[PDB]
């Protein structure tokens, strides 16, 4: 045969199943071959010939199975391998697709992406097995999937990290998994997998030790995995096996009551001097029953907050778990200098031999901090490199608790402490627990990074790659994963199963769910429902550009599935603007909650029509953002929810309100208070802004969607205008449970991301006083009033979309509406069906997001009464000053919220029937 002669570039050939290669470079070329070398690079010798073995490819047509699996490759020129190819032999080393002209002169040569053929060859067999260090009756079975590795050894380490054994593992030909079976004496042992494996990024047969991707226990800072039996009673708090979910999640009416408090382990306790010092920033702070923080959460729970959602508490990578390598702001500046060489070489080096703590230094820097001298963030940006603080969207191991939140990060101790926290939240605080999970990316990839785990063990399989270059994509921020590949889908479901069964997690929030296939999220839900039939899944289902590779798990595509998604519709209508706003747009783009139209600031050009459009989105969201809900829009037109525009997209997208998570604040982007501070008119005084915060939250808390909120909205939480505070430390993320202030105006935010906002910040920042104890207590009262109202009646939380459509309506709609007045009715009368609430025949929710008093005549002649919960709050109520006249007319003061009711008599009454449209 013809010798190819006369280098390798890119990686645009795709070996997608046993006998199919997709490659643009082989088109119309007469000689197309797949060369391979076990132990070196497919390269030309001194002669210039390609002497490595090869498999010849013949042009062919893309099969239907291939086009279904990889629609983004379906137009690639297809080539067929001989049916007798030993795929397992080729996959052990480098493969290169080579095209040549009829004489054998090289036309192009490229590397091969093999994830498709790996799935087609091994995935079914490998999916039938279980992975990790698995303690059994007979002892232990280790198993790791590594279908391309040339060798795998199990390295066993002593407690002091001395090698005590290195065991060659046994490869299973059908699955490509490696196993090793031993005695029960290996319980508690540390271990890694010694890999000998070709990595296409380096084109080397690499040799390295890697922790177990199915690790369930770790040494300090995740350097070694550890054999554990999570069922061990020594790893459980007393009574763990009997722990029950305090809030039901079985029916859609159950789910709709979900009211989420999105929290972070350090944000909760890092500043609370009434938490024991040894527990600040730890899981166990939730057991400090006498602390300000825990007492505050207990009162929130009593008032109707039902779920704590935890920011990453799986093993993140971006905090060093070796305490001697970390300095926090409560510690001496001298400690910071000894762990942080960037500080020691900085303009702040003069503080190294001082006797001040870092937070004492930051405090003194506040007075002269400004846009022209952003020195608080200058020092804090250095502190952030070596402190204990990160949101943790940086996955190191998916199925071990984070070590730095434990009092002892070495070994199994963190498992019991994590469970002690979960038990404290459920049994002692009475709230369910949601975990934020981040399967959409890894912290790192490639053969060299300390935190690259999956991509060292099966290179180029667990990460999503560019079709041409083979580079790991970074749409997520970081190292994009590939949940469309079967063995990572399995890893995800197996991981969720441990969190569900062994840690008793009640629901899961999928970070960047839009990068997952719809089919994969649904398959995971099917598998977890077998373990916990009431588990709830939701996530960020924005529109993504992965739609060319598979049907994405988005808001639109999840309609009717029961998987929830955050809604950005009510969020942006009430907050104003969008997450991408910068500069003067942050002030111009007022929301319903900050007086769009009705209380304009000096920069906005918002029209009355535009303000009323935001109210349409807000009403639609209060009714659960349903595609088929019927309302009267700003022009008097009859519209389904899907016909209300949201930046060119159909606004209403859901089938049931339990598919919609409404919110006006979250860990991402500016806090609600900082948004109100950007947007409020200069003449809106401090007490008005507090009511703006409460009016904004009322659209969520009194709405039919699931209610979600940021830890501290009830305390007017500020991040000093920081938009993206993931690494902004204790300083900018502070929540003060002693109620002295809301952390506003503690220095200009990080210049790298908010520098473009310094001008507008300086112009708005000092408009009114910073909240103090009086305002914090009044906001907490407002907040607990809203959650208590939501909790008090099943009419707020109907759950079923058809039931919402049969019962929920709006008044003050159309072209003659009073702008900013949101009036929702919920029917419990005879035309709705059964009475769901024996105390009332109907409810009216009136939110007057306006600086005028408003009078309503819609309920004239009815028996309407102000809710007793709000009457009991007196002049501290959001309904303070509301008047219900004899004739049924109702007057609301400025910036007020009233829940009114028709009292139910001896039999079900007429109620508030939905108007015909
Ligand atoms: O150094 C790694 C990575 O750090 C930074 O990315 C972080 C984001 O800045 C931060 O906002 C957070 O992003 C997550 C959101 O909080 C979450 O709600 C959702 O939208 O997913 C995001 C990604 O998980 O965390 C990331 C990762 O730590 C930085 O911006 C990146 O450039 C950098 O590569
Ligand atoms: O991924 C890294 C990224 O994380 C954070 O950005 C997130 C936004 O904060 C968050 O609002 C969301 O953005 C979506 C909009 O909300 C939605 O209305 C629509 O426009 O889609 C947007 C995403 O396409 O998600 C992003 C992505 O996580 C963080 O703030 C960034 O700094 C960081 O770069
Ligand atoms: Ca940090
Ligand atoms: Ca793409
Ligand atoms: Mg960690
Ligand atoms: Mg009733």
């Amino acid at each position: 045969d013809v010798v190819v002669r006369l280098g390798v570039a890119l990686a645009d050939a795709h070996w997608v199943d046993k006998t199919t290669l997709l490659w643009p470079g082989g088109e119309n070329k007469p000689i197309v071959r797949l060369y391979y070398s076990h132990s070196s690079k497919v390269a030309a010798d001194s002669n210039g010939e390609f002497s490595d073995k090869y498999v010849k490819l013949t042009p062919t047509t893309v099969s239907q199975q291939v086009s279904m699996r990889f629609p983004h490759l379906a137009s690639y020129p297809a080539f067929k391998l001989p049916d007798d190819v030993n795929v397992d032999e080729l996959l052990q080393g480098e493969t290169v697709a080579i095209a040549a002209e009829s004489d054998g002169i090289l036309s192009s040569a490229t590397q091969v992406q093999t994830a498709g053929v790996l799935d087609d060859t091994y995935a079914a067999a490998a999916e039938a097995l279980s992975y990790g260090a698995q303690l059994t009756d007979s002892g232990v079975t280790f198993r790791v999937w590594a279908p391309t590795a040339q060798q795998v050894e199990l390295v066993i380490y002593s407690a002091d990290k001395k090698v005590i054994a290195s065991h060659p593992m046994t490869r299973d030909s059908a699955s490509g998994a490696w196993s090793w079976q031993g005695g029960s004496d290996l319980k508690g042992a540390f271990y890694r997998y010694a890999m000998t494996v070709y990595h296409p990024q380096s084109r080397k047969v690499e040799q390295y030790e890697v922790t177990d991707p199915y690790a369930h226990s770790l040494s300090t800072n995740s350097e070694y995995s550890q054999v554990v039996d999570l069922n061990d009673s020594a790893l459980k708090p007393e009574g763990w096996d009997g722990l029950t979910m305090p809030h039901a999640q079985k029916t859609k009416a159950d789910l709709a009551k979900m009211t989420i408090h999105e929290s972070h382990i350090r944000d909760l306790s890092a500043w609370d001097q009434t938490v024991p010092a040894e527990l600040r920033g730890k899981y166990l702070a939730l057991t400090a029953q006498e602390s300000n923080m825990v007492q505050h959460l207990k009162q929130l729970s009593a008032s109707g907050v039902t779920h704590i959602e935890l920011l990453p508490v799986f093993d993140l990578a971006t905090v060093n778990e070796f305490s001697d390598k970390v300095a926090d702001i409560q510690q001496p500046f001298s400690r910071l200098c000894e762990v942080n060489s960037a500080v020691k070489s900085s303009e702040f080096a003069g503080y190294c031999d001082s006797g001040s703590t870092v937070e004492e230094v930051l405090t003194q820097l506040k007075q002269n901090d400004s846009k022209d001298n952003p020195q608080v963030q200058a020092l804090n940006t250095l502190v952030a490199q070596t402190d204990s603080y990160n949101w943790g969207y940086d996955p190191f191991h998916y199925t071990v608790p984070e070590g730095s939140y434990a009092t002892d990060p070495e070994g199994t101790a963190r498992i019991k402490e994590f469970r002690t926290m979960i038990q404290a939240i459920k049994q002692d605080l009475g709230m369910n627990v949601i975990m934020d999970v981040v399967y959409n990316h890894t912290n790192a990839a490639g053969p060299t990074d300390r935190t690259s785990v999956l991509d060292k063990i099966v290179p180029w399989y667990y990460q999503r790659l560019n079709e041409t270059t083979g580079s790991v994509e970074s749409a997520t921020c970081c190292s994009d994963s590939a949940p469309e590949h079967r063995m990572f889908a399995k890893l995800i479901a197996d991981s969720l199963a441990v969190w569900t069964t062994d840690y008793k997690i009640d629901g899961f929030r999928f970070d960047l769910m839009l990068y997952h296939p719809k089919a994969q999220i649904l398959s995971a839900w099917e598998r977890i429902k077998a373990l916990n039939p009431d588990i709830y899944f939701f996530g960020e289902g924005w529109d993504s550009n992965q739609s060319d590779r598979f049907e994405i798990a988005s808001q639109i595509n999840l309609k009717g599935t029961g998987i929830g998604t955050f809604s950005d519709r009510l969020r942006d209508a009430v907050r104003g603007g969008g997450p991408f706003d910068s500069g003067d747009a942050l002030r111009q783009n007022q929301g319903v909650g900050s007086g769009a139209g009705v209380l304009p600031n000096e920069l906005t050009t918002l029209s009355d029509d535009q303000a009323r459009h935001l109210a349409d989105l807000t009403r639609l969201g209060m009714a659960g953002n349903l595609a088929d809900f019927v309302l009267i829009d700003k022009d008097g037109a009859v519209k389904r929810g899907s016909e209300i525009d949201y930046n060119g997209a159909p606004g209403g997208y859901a089938a049931d309100p339990t598919e919609v998570v409404n919110y006006v604040s979250k860990h991402d982007n500016q806090t609600l208070w900082d948004m109100i501070s950007y947007k409020a008119a200069q003449e809106a005084d401090l007490d008005t802004r507090v009511r703006m915060q409460a009016v904004s939250l009322a659209t969520v808390m009194l709405g039919q969607g699931i209610a979600f909120d940021q830890q501290g909205s009830e305390l007017l939480r500020s991040k000093s205008f920081t938009r993206d505070s993931y690494d902004s430390g204790d300083w900018f993320n502070r929540v003060d449970y002693s109620l002295q202030d809301n952390n506003y105006n503690v220095g200009m935010p990080r210049s790298s991301d908010d520098g473009s906002n310094y001008d507008i910040i300086a112009r708005v920042k000092d408009a009114v006083a910073t909240p103090g104890e009086t305002e914090l207590k009044q906001m907490t009262a407002f907040y607990q009033e809203l959650t208590a109202l939501r909790k008090s009646s099943p009419l707020f939380t109907l759950g079923d979309g058809a039931t919402v459509m049969k019962r929920v309506d709006f008044r003050n709609t159309g072209a003659d509406q009073q702008t900013g007045l949101l009036v929702m009715t919920i029917d419990d009368g005879m035309q709705a069906g059964a009475s769901l609430d024996s105390r009332v025949d109907g409810i009216v929710v009136a939110i007057n997001a306006a600086p005028e008093s408003r009078t309503l005549q819609d309920f004239a002649g009815t028996s309407l009464q102000l809710s007793a919960i709000q009457q009991a709050a007196g002049d501290r109520s959001l309904a303070s000053g509301v008047q219900v006249a004899a004739d049924g007319s109702v007057t609301l003061p400025a910036w007020s919220v009233a829940v009114l009711e028709l009292p139910q008599g001896e039999s079900q009454g007429a109620g508030l029937p939905v108007s015909s449209k």
